C-alpha cells in the first residue's frame, strides 16, 4: 500500500517503541504482563546494537520487529538477530512483514553485515510459511534450549 | 580429570585462549578454508561488556569453551544470555567438560540477576541435543532457524 509506512525507531522514538511492545503484549498474548520502566526502555533503545524497526498507519504502529547486533569473531562483518516480528491481527497479511524484513536487510547489507537471522515456532504455521515467504537464503530445522535462571 | 580440569571466565587480557578457542572452533565444526580476524578486532570484542568466554583448560590447553551474548529485554529489566557457540576437543567429549561449561555460564548470569540463557542445536546433531538434555535445561522447543546471506 502507498500510505502504510517502514520506519527505524531513534532516541527520541519511546512513545512509538512502547506502542511496539504493547502490540507484542497483544499479538503474541502474553498474561500478566508488566512493561519495564521507561528509564529501561530508553537506555534500551539508546544501544548501538539494538535496532527497532515499525510499519505505520499515520500514526498508528501496525507491525514491527526488533533485532539484536552480534559482533563476529569468524569475521569483522557482524551478525543482526531478529529476536520478535508481530504483525497486528486485523492488518495480517498486508505485505507488513514483507516491507519490515526488506527493510531490515536493507539496513544491515548497508552496514556491511554478513547475515541477518530469526527463528520461528515450528507449530506456529502462519510465522513459518510467512518467513519462507521473505526467501530466505536458507532454512534449518532446529532445537531451542533454555534455562530459567533462580 | 576434574580435579586436572579449569573451567573459566575469559578476562581482558586473554586474547591468546580465545583465539585458542575460535582454533578449537574451527576444527570441531570442521570449518573450511576459515581466515580468522585481526587481534585488534578480536580484542575489541572480547572487551564488549555483553561478550562474555567461557573455557575449559588443561594446563594451557583450550580443551572446550563456548561464546555467550548478552541481550538487554524490553519485556523486563533482567537481561537474556544467548550461548552461541559451544564445543570440547573431540578426544575429550562427554566427561563432563560441557556439562561443566554451562553450569559455570548459568552460574555467572543467574548471580547478574538474568531472567535465562538460551542455546541452539541442529535437529541432525543428535550428540549435541542430548548433550544439552543432560544438562537438565528449563525447557527445549523445536524450531526453524531461518537466515538471509547478505551482499
Ligand atoms: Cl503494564
Ligand atoms: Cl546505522
Amino acid at each position: 500500500d502507498n500510505f502504510l509506512k517502514i520506519e527505524r525507531l531513534a532516541e527520541n522514538d519511546l512513545p512509538k517503541f512502547i506502542q511496539l511492545i504493547r502490540l507484542f503484549e497483544a499479538v503474541f498474548e502474553m498474561k500478566n504482563f508488566s512493561i519495564p520502566d521507561s528509564e529501561h526502555l530508553q537506555k534500551l533503545l539508546n544501544q548501538n546494537n539494538f535496532y527497532v524497526f515499525v510499519a505505520l498507519l499515520e500514526n498508528k504502529i501496525v507491525g514491527g520487529l526488533t533485532s539484536y547486533v552480534l559482533e563476529q569473531y569468524y569475521s569483522e562483518k557482524p551478525l543482526a538477530y531478529i529476536y520478535d516480528l508481530a504483525v497486528d491481527t486485523n492488518w495480517q497479511r498486508q505485505g507488513i512483514g514483507k516491507k519490515l524484513i526488506t527493510a531490515t536487510n536493507q539496513f544491515y547489507t548497508e552496514k556491511g553485515f554478513e547475515e541477518v537471522f530469526v527463528q520461528a515456532d515450528k507449530v506456529d504455521d502462519y510465522a513459518l510459511d510467512f518467513y519462507r515467504s521473505t526467501k530466505p537464503t536458507a532454512e534449518e530445522q532446529v532445537v531451542h534450549f533454555y534455562y530459567t535462571l533462580k
